[PDB]
């Protein structure tokens, strides 16, 4: 190796008053700059369009955060042309050269963390910490996604030798793909999806989705400034189901890296096996969608650890998480103890504009409000409503942390991704059955659980149907390197992210004999 | 480890009396065995049905050298039941338990190697060194894959620690899925397809190709007597687009391992990506599609050596291989010499029964013939017919060495697969258009280059596109282990067989936490 | 590996307000305890006795610090039954499971350290630091343990491979065993001689000294918290000539783990050797004993760096360690510098009830006292008392710094270990002369030479034959893992605590072979 060994980036928690201050500094210069348009990135340069995208402050939605280019099937054909003729040259550089420029990258992006969360805090809603802790996993993407790709460079395969002759396999890169990003980690899985497969010799199409545009642009102003050659890396702002679609379905899109909704999820699976006309590969799509994930607790466990862990994991970024705890299965025993503990916790949380550091910001969208409303409607007729389940005041899109009892498992706000700081609340026999009805969803992303015994942790490891699974600690913020992140079932295709693995998706395989 | 390191099984070349005699005792009870009639193998037992398989001797059509039962979707069904229900305790087989049965198989398989060979002669018309070969594949394929299996043993994966916490990572079996075998390496990559999946933890549905249900069935013999538990390996020979379209669109098969046509291929991979009703996940399906492999000759190269492996890559099998060497590139220095002594090789090979071990066998079927036959009548108008071309006298289905030349690159017969002995010749200029016309086709499977300047070598190492590409030798019979096997393109997902990365196309993976 | 590498747990120096602040609230939450009853903690559930055991203060002797039940026979026998009972399963547990429970352990008692703390000062009247660095040092071996025993996991063993076979060798725990703890490091030595049989699947009945029964049952009530299955680990205090000496005797104890006076170990050792009436195993008996530990000082040396060394190795918990030094043997250049400076340093040292944190606290218990005293009048026929020699006034077992001058190399205080804060000076001639008077006692467990000569230290490297040498330092407070704690000859069999090794002697070796 030529670097230090990789260390997790430090999530700030604004403790001390120099912290603060920086903060502080940050949120002004962001807001100062609500004006700014920020046009397309192709081919090595920022090119404007006629239509534009307007971002709005979740926290006061009549106030615009920024304005973006507007992609379309024209200039999603320019950005087609400029990645692959960048590839023919990108995947020849050495892997320590393409290292390095992520490097470089992930040095230019620490350095402008500050700005970054806060305009996390105000185009997304993110509180203080919430904010640092995306920033923070896009450093640790990038920094971790160049030092894994070394491991795969030239001739990195294990093979048996023959007598006489010389057998060489090593990796190669792809070619040109779409990524197509979620709102909610705008900066973090933005940044990992598209560093990763760039750092092995692929280029990438990226389209950031239309509730964080502004902050997908600042972190191309990073890219830019690192030097990636033209084209390696493109930015297009614009709808998903035009330009989006439009390149998930066009026949010289190599690959598709997605992360967003199961029902966007599904139709991109299903286009990606089809041979569109004059097509000549079978395109790989890589999709991480949503997940209905539950915290068990049973009678052994620390009850008041248990109750702050699912507050955290329930409530955390207003419950926007496909890590979110949006199902708490309490044991008889267990029942009491925690339900009592979680709605005195829950009870005290702030809800309010993002940028005083509430505990809960607003949710991101009209749409979204709306959404997460309808579930609580729905909720009523399924659950007993204990908490919370309303609008709250003001023209921010607050929604207060709301809590279900005596949920059945088979009831919808059981078994849908709600997406909102919603919480179904579901009382079982024993643990047994606590773990059939945490593996009887359509999903499998997160899971945990809150216990002393070992017998019931470690059958757990075994049982417990998800991808991610915790032990008496929050279900939500998987660190990169440290837990690899993706699910079973419906929550996607396993592509583990802040894995070794995750860039071997992005790369073939070529075996070559010389017989002396 | 706990074996002796992995070392390919010796291909026989019948040269010794004894090597000789014992062939001809298992091609004489083999004959003496025609007629016999092989059931199902559902749930560790044998199961027959109303309906029948028929299965002919190419080289002599009138003779049947064996039937079995016929799986139809009760069939299916019952199989998929056994298979799950299998994969429940399957799936907690320590590794090293798994392995050994494997290593038992291999060794089951490698006692009963001359009858299995013999088999192959009969049943799909090879001569005696490419049925050995073919055996000696499969064994290879057993051998390997337990020792790679251990390769990803609990808990496997590399991964950052944390303050506090335990995390581990590791690799789980996905279920159970279906496997689609071709007739062409019926032993071999059916064998292979199969212990592949099935050493790390899957169970497997198998369908072999209806043209090679006979050697299928004796494989599961071989199955049967190791002792794989009753439903982790299920024998379900039936017609491809009825028991096999079943299980591809089932929604309770997990994964789909096909090796084929790329028509076929084509279909399972768009009906793979589809939700099928009550779909829990997203089905992962490696399709290794077929290939329009050329070889590149120039001047510098040792022409007798050239033509040598050209006749050897391109009617091997009688050119039903995915690797043969269906295009010959010649340089404009290159074309007179190596032509007139690829001509006069081609012209002495011998073609009749396969028992006889001539160069060349019958073609498989009456259908393989017409569609052979109908694309030399389609060569006749693009190119210039210069050698065979015909169908033999006999009712065998025998086809001449065939050689077309000055053939258009874009001509169907230097596009299409014919998939039989027919070799088209392009004159090219220099080396650089020889590239050029050896990767302007859809597909990007085997591909060879004879020369003995360095830098054209070198250069067709970065640049020829194929996944297995081969220097001064023959472009067929890739090795386990030695030459990872598989294309890019059209001809497949880049599963590369005989190589460490084939196993973790079926595995998933989790991490757990746990926060002391 | 799943969690971060092995570090030892920093011992707290209490040179901050907090820290001090921290151990008084300790202090007086354990004396506010004083009157607790502990019971014998049998099958995973706490069971008392009619009888009890008493401990005492030694600060203070006429204050109870606690009282446990007491084990018999009949105790001894139902802990027995419950350990084989256990050992059945616990065997069976994977070591990745098993290290999860012990670094559950360690966590639980790192969040307990000042309790533990500040029960040894009250208990066996250790100052604040000599009981943080106990505390500590039991955290580091469950620490270790739990790593150091995932290297023997199935299948560990190296072997040669043989054609046509599996060859797997692979290391099974013994079963249940005894472990007999001493009292002067009543939660390091108690806890690490129990952990490390017990990580790598065995069972075991631990007997505790008299002198502290009250702060082993506290680590129980960790053990018990942490979630050891019933019978794994089992508590009983109680007479070591009685329960002890029956567990040691009993033909259905596979193993003996000792630590204690040489006498005790003689005993144990031998009828180690015995076939108990019924016995089915050859018992395996570990016994670390005392020391009759030197310093060896000549002339090139730093006299103010070796006196420090030398009165904190001697007088360090009033000597009561196998590893004090209880020798000082100066070259006739060093003696008079030497000598000066350590009674200067000694004279200052302050004596006093342990938790005023005075640099010496009282003797272990009234018998200790008589030991002790006793040797000081053989001492006064031996050689020449120079600094303290007398019991100091209050009802605690307060004994002053002693040393005795020109004590002749073979006189009883030069030769038997007192296990006080005894010092024996010996003049010498030469460094040849030094380490034959260092190798001249029936013992080997720690020495030390301070000098400036590498050939001298380079020499005693080879020559000063005891387990544990250090050069220019303290003898004493080997840290786990940093320095393999164990000696030679009559200081013990050499089970190197805190390495690698240890774990080994509590494992035998199965080889199975499967010919396929
Ligand atoms: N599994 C994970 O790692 C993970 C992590 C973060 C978010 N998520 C999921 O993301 C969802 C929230 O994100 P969202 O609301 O942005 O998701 P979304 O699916 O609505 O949109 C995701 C992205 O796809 C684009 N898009 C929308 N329709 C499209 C179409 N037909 N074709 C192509 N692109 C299209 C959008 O513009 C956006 O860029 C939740 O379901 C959540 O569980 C998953
Ligand atoms: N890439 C490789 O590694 C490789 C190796 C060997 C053969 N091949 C290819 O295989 C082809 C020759 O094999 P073939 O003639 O048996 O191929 P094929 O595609 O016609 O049939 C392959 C298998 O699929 C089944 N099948 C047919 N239609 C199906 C459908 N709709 N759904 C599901 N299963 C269906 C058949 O019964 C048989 O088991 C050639 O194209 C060759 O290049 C590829
Ligand atoms: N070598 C080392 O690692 C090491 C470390 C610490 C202490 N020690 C030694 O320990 C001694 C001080 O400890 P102690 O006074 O508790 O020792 P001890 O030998 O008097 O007693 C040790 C333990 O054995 C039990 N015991 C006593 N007689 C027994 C018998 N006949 N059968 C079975 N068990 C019996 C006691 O109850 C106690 O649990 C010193 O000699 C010291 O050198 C050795
Ligand atoms: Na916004
Ligand atoms: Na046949
Ligand atoms: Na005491």
């Amino acid at each position: 190796m030529t670097v230090e060994p990789f260390r997790n980036e430090p999530i700030e928690t604004f403790q001390t008053e120099e912290a603060r201050r920086a903060m502080r500094e940050a949120l002004r210069r962001v807001r100062e700059e609500f004006g700014r348009h920020y046009p397309l990135y192709i081919g090595g340069e920022w090119v404007d369009t006629k239509e534009r995208m307007v971002s709005l402050n979740p926290s006061a939605p009549s106030e615009v955060v920024g304005t973006t280019a507007k992609a379309g099937k024209a200039e999603a054909e320019a950005a087609l042309e400029a990645a692959w003729k960048a590839f023919k040259t990108w995947k020849d550089w050495p892997q320590e050269d393409r290292s390095r420029l992520l490097l470089k990258a992930a040095a230019l992006m620490r350095r402008r963390k500050r700005e970054l969360e806060a305009t996390l805090v105000y185009e997304v809603g993110k509180n203080w910490v919430e904010a640092s802790a995306d920033v923070a996993e896009a450093i640790d993407f990038i920094e971790y996604y160049a030092r894994a790709a070394l491991r795969y460079r030239y001739p990195a395969v294990e093979v048996v030798p023959y007598p006489g002759e010389d057998n060489e396999s090593f990796y190669v890169p792809l070619g040109a793909g779409v990524v197509i990003a979620p709102w909610n980690f705008p900066v973090a899985i933005f940044t990992g999806m598209i560093v990763g497969p760039v750092a092995v010799g692929n280029t990438v199409i990226a389209k950031p989705a239309e509730d964080a545009v502004v902050v997908g642009a600042k972190v191309f102003e990073i890219f830019h400034e690192a030097g990636f050659p033209p084209g390696v890396v493109n930015f297009l702002p614009g709808v998903g189901e035009e330009v989006g679609a439009y390149l998930v379905e066009h026949p010289r899109i190599r690959f598709i890296n997605f992360t967003g909704s199961l029902e966007v999820g599904l139709k991109i699976y299903e286009a990606a096996g089809r041979l569109a006309p004059g097509q000549t590969w079978f395109k790989r799509a890589y999709v991480e969608t949503g997940g209905k994930d539950a915290i068990i607790v049973d009678e052994t466990a620390d009850f008041d650890l248990a109750a702050e862990g699912v507050v955290v994991s329930a409530y955390g970024f207003q419950g926007q998480k496909c890590s979110a705890a949006s199902r708490l299965i309490l044991t008889q025993g267990a029942y009491e103890p925690v339900l009592e503990r979680v709605l005195k916790r829950a009870e005290r949380l702030s809800v309010g504009p993002a940028e005083e550091n509430p505990d809960l910001g607003p949710v991101v969208s009209a749409e979204q409000e709306r959404k997460v409303l309808s579930y609580i409607e729905i909720g009523k007729n399924e659950g007993q409503l204990v908490l919370g389940g309303k609008r709250l005041e003001g023209e921010g899109y607050f929604i207060a942390p709301t809590v279900f009892t005596e949920v059945p498992p088979k009831a919808r706000i059981a078994q849908e991704e709600i997406f909102g700081p919603v919480l179904s609340v579901i009382r079982v026999k024993d643990f047994a059955e606590a773990l059939e009805v945490a593996n009887d969803t359509p999903y499998g992303l997160t899971g945990g659980v809150y216990s002393r015994k070992r017998e019931h942790l470690e059958w757990a490891r075994r049982e417990f149907h998800v991808g991610n699974l915790y032990f008496n600690r929050k279900i939500t913020g998987a660190l990169v390197g440290v837990q690899p992140f993706g699910g079973f079932k419906l929550s996607g295709t396993n592509a583990k992210t802040g894995a070794l693995d995750y860039l071997r998706l992005f790369l073939e395989m070529k075996a070559v004999a010389e017989r002396f």
